[PDB]
Formats: C-alpha cells, sequence, structure tokens
C-alpha cells in the first residue's frame, strides 16, 4: 500500500487540544437574532452558498452574510467550529454571527465588512512589493490556521480578499477547511483545478498543511509571472502534465515512488518525459519587474512534489524574499 505521512510541523495540536475543540459534529450553535440584519445586495453564489453585502441594524455597519446552500450538517458546522477557532487570528476573516435564515431554512454566517479588490483586476497593478507584501499578510493567515491545527485547503485568489485601499487582506470561505490529525486520511477533492496540489493529483490521501503551500506558490507564479493561472490544465489529468513539464517527469515518480503511489494509467499516454526548468524562462520584458533572485528562490521552495519538502509557512515567512518588506 501506500507509505504514510505526518506534517512535520504543528503534528499534534489536536492531538493535545480539549476534544471539543476538534470534534465540530458535537459543536452546539449559538444562534443570533437574524432581524439585526437586512440585506443589502447579491454578491455572488457559488456550489455551497450565497453572499450578500447586508447591513447590521443594531449599528448601521456593513457587514457580509454567507447564507449556506444545504449541505450535510457535519460540512456546515465543520465550517463554523473552524470559524470560531481561528477567530481574531491573523488576516483571518471574522465571524461576527450566525443566524437562520427564514427562507433558506440554513444558517446565515455574518462577517466583518471586507471592502474587495477584484484580484483580475487587482493582480494587474501589483508592484513588486505589493506582491511581497500581500504574500507576508497570507502567510500570517496560513502560520495561525496551521498552528491552530487546521488547513484551509482552497487557497486561491478568489479567497483572499483585499481591500487594497487600506493594505488589509482576510483569507475567506473556510468551507473546505479541516482539523489536521496525524494519519487520517482526507478526501482529494478539495481545492480549484490550478491549485491542487500533486498529492491530491496523485490520489494521495494523507496529505497536510503542505498542501496550502503548494496552492499559494501557483498563486506567487500567476503573480510575479503576470500568467494566471500558471498551471493551466484543462481537467484534473492535463493539470499533473502541465505541472510535470515544469517540475519536469523524473521528480515526479521520485514522489509517488517515495510514497509507494501508483500512476493512473491513463497518464501512459498523456505524461511523456520533460526535464525540470529553470524559472528564469518564465520571465519577460513584462514581468522582470516582479521577479528577483528571492522571488524564484522563495518559488522554488514552495512549489516541490513532495508535500514534505515545502516550506512551512513559519519557514516561509523567513525567507529573504521578505527582508524588503516592512515589518509592523
Ligand atoms: C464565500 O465565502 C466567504 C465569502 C466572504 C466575502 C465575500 C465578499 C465580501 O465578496 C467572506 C467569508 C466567506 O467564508
Amino acid at each position: 500500500g501506500p507509505v504514510p505521512s505526518r506534517a512535520r510541523v504543528y503534528t499534534d495540536v489536536n492531538t493535545h487540544r480539549p476534544r471539543e475543540y476538534w470534534d465540530y459534529e458535537s459543536h452546539v450553535v449559538e444562534w443570533g437574532n437574524q432581524d439585526d440584519y437586512q440585506l443589502v445586495r447579491k454578491l455572488g453564489r457559488g456550489k455551497y452558498s450565497e453572499v450578500f453585502e447586508a447591513i447590521n441594524i443594531t449599528n448601521n455597519e456593513k457587514v457580509v452574510v454567507k447564507i449556506l446552500k444545504p449541505v450535510k450538517k457535519k460540512k456546515i458546522k465543520r465550517e463554523i467550529k473552524i470559524l470560531e477557532n481561528l477567530r481574531g487570528g491573523p488576516n483571518i476573516i471574522t465571524l461576527a454571527d450566525i443566524v437562520k435564515d427564514p427562507v433558506s431554512r440554513t444558517p446565515a454566517l455574518v462577517f466583518e465588512h471586507v471592502n474587495n479588490t477584484d484580484f483580475k483586476q487587482l493582480y494587474q497593478t501589483l508592484t513588486d512589493y505589493d506582491i511581497r507584501f500581500y504574500m507576508y499578510e497570507i502567510l500570517k493567515a496560513l502560520d495561525y490556521c496551521h498552528s491552530m491545527g487546521i488547513m484551509h485547503r482552497d487557497v486561491k485568489p478568489h479567497n483572499v480578499m483585499i481591500d487594497h485601499e487600506h493594505r488589509k487582506l482576510r483569507l475567506i470561505d473556510w468551507g473546505l477547511a479541516e482539523f489536521y490529525h496525524p494519519g487520517q486520511e482526507y478526501n482529494v477533492r478539495v481545492a480549484s483545478r490550478y491549485f491542487k496540489g500533486p498529492e491530491l493529483l496523485v490520489d494521495y490521501q494523507m496529505y497536510d498543511y503542505s498542501l496550502d503551500m503548494w496552492s499559494l506558490g501557483c498563486m506567487l507564479a500567476s503573480m510575479i509571472f503576470r500568467k494566471e493561472p500558471f498551471f493551466h490544465g484543462h481537467d484534473n489529468y492535463d493539470q499533473l502534465v502541465r505541472i510535470a513539464k515544469v517540475l519536469g517527469t523524473e521528480d515526479l515518480y521520485d514522489y509517488i515512488d517515495k510514497y509507494n503511489i501508483e500512476l493512473d494509467p491513463r497518464f501512459n499516454d498523456i505524461l511523456g518525459r520533460h526535464s525540470r526548468k529553470r524559472w528564469e524562462r518564465f520571465v519577460h520584458s513584462e514581468n522582470q519587474h516582479l521577479v528577483s533572485p528571492e522571488a524564484l528562490d522563495f518559488l522554488d521552495k514552495l512549489l516541490r512534489y513532495d508535500h514534505q519538502s515545502r516550506l512551512t509557512a513559519r519557514e516561509a515567512m523567513e525567507h529573504p524574499y521578505f527582508y524588503t518588506v516592512v515589518k509592523d
């Protein structure tokens, strides 16, 4: 069978927490007053929720209301419990309230307002300094949730909300997040296609926090090279081929051999043989002001096939790439 794996950090955080902390199925929801919130306009609809701008009429302040679509009581409690555990942590979206929506008959999560700048337009203007700054802010959120025993599992530009005016960032949509338990096998159908780690793409279930670091690397590559998304696969199989055309096939085989993983035989016809590439080939006159040896080395240390070889969030914050970022 497959060789087992463990997170190299924060391995036993939930092991030594009290059970109430991670046993979300037993969580009892404290409901607020739904009449406190007046929906103003619909902001978006996803597979699992609808999101509204609203006003809290007890203080006339803007809030965001996330009305959950019907799904397992468990997935709902999971998100709720994770948001409550992480509340107050650096750059984590703040759950302010939970109410029963009378129409959907589901929970509506109430969040602090976040004034977004759309990432497709935002990523067009970000300077070298901006990219470093906001990456550091994302790392704070990831080190925090990882240190608290939780992996996000859906890190992507859409879930990183940025108020560029006040240089404020929030990591949102914890609906796919999970508690890390050593030796636990997880569903590989998480994250958006372009941000799925190799572990998901080769069906290795015993993954951990380090999955988020691959996704972060994909975000970094799209930003400093001005190519979004960076690995642009047409499906989950082609997604792995796109990655192997950059990282090379021999290290992919080293990866799956280490964990005694077997590739889907459907790869026999499409994978081919590919050298590992140097990151400089993606640099050109239109993105070179965003690239430095520090950026390339940092990217290189995030985008590793072997989830155990990737930088942890904390190690990432130690990287010379962030030396120029002003510390508060
Ligand atoms: C889709 O999930 C979330 C969305 C938002 C805000 C979205 C906005 C302001 O467009 C906040 C928290 C969430 O969990």
